[PDB]
């Protein structure tokens, strides 16, 4: 088949020494590199300069817009040449998709679920606040940090499928009649399935599906491969059934996101209160071990 975009061992811009490929899903590849200026390991994302769909221009735009914010990697560099385009950013640790799969039955406790969920909601409100939709909320786009000071922090890792949803000084942009969905079938909202323009609420639907999968270990459409068959299930599904294993205030969360549409700003403070109230009811404190620690 095709070789890796980068040969391990090469130096990018006389600074970043490529050490090992660490991922290859999506629209490119990701490497662990040594930054010889700062003398630290970093993540290096690359795409071929010839591939049909290139997303690192969006990655750089959103990463830069989010600098200073929580739950995002530090921006380190970027470039474009005849062979490849690249973006350099902070290296993180264990990926939530991997951590969930390491559990018995693929479930997290409500303690771990609520704390991760609240951090993920923070990260969604943050990207929305700078005028972008994520459009690809799924567990493999989040990781815990890899140091003592960062390993209790969850980071939003990738922005390739993002879209700017505001124009002028933060007016919502008129939606397109048709928008071809390129995200993940499992966590996609009904609107993605319908090839509708996605909104802020579609990222909150994907978070709702991730939280349910965290507590239950599976979604009702786990075994269905056909995208249209998944969409049909979601269109008809009584999402109240998913409240069974969530804390009671998730009825407020689900009622709220069900009420939303492309043109309606979410009540983020309401959704945050669901997590805050649930965490207090269950006596969860931030220092409690996550499931992978104990
Ligand atoms: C399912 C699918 C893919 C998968 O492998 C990943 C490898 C690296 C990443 N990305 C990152 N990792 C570590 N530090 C990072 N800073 C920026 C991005 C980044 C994400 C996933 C894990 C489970």
């Amino acid at each position: 088949e095709q070789p890796d975009i980068l040969s391990v061992g090469i130096l990018v811009k006389e600074r970043w020494k490529v050490l090992r490929k660490i991922g290859g899903g999506g629209f490119g590849e990701i490497y662990d590199a040594l930054d010889m200026l700062t003398r630290e390991n970093v993540a290096l994302k690359v795409e071929s300069a010839q591939q049909p769909k290139q997303v690192l221009k969006m990655e750089v735009a959103v990463l830069k817009k989010l600098q200073g914010k929580d739950h995002v990697c530090r921006f380190i560099g970027c470039g474009r040449n005849d062979r490849f385009n690249y973006v350099v950013m902070q290296l993180q640790g264990r990926n939530l998709a991997d951590l969930r799969r390491s559990q018995s039955r693929g479930t997290f406790t409500i303690s771990t679920t609520l704390r991760l969920g609240r951090q993920i909601l923070e990260s969604i409100e943050s990207i929305h606040s700078v005028g972008f939709l994520h459009r690809d909320i799924k567990p493999s786009n989040f990781a815990m940090g890899r140091f003592p000071s960062t390993c209790r922090k969850c980071y939003m890792l990738d922005f390739g499928l993002a879209r700017q949803f505001t124009n002028s000084c933060g007016d919502v942009r008129p939606p397109r009649a048709v928008a071809g969905f390129r995200g993940t079938v499992r966590y996609a909202s009904i609107n993605a399935h319908r090839n509708r323009e996605m909104g802020r609420h579609d990222d909150l639907w994907s978070l709702f599906y991730m939280l349910v999968e965290f507590v239950v270990g599976q979604l009702p459409w786990r075994k269905i491969k056909d995208k249209e068959q998944v969409g049909s299930i979601k269109e008809r599904y009584d999402h109240r059934l998913m409240l069974k294993h969530l804390p009671p205030e998730f009825s407020i969360f689900l009622d709220h996101i069900s009420s939303l549409d492309y043109f309606t700003k979410p009540d983020y403070q309401l959704l945050t209160s669901v997590f805050d109230n649930s965490i207090k009811t269950f006596g969860v404190i931030e220092s409690d071990p996550f499931d992978w620690e104990k």
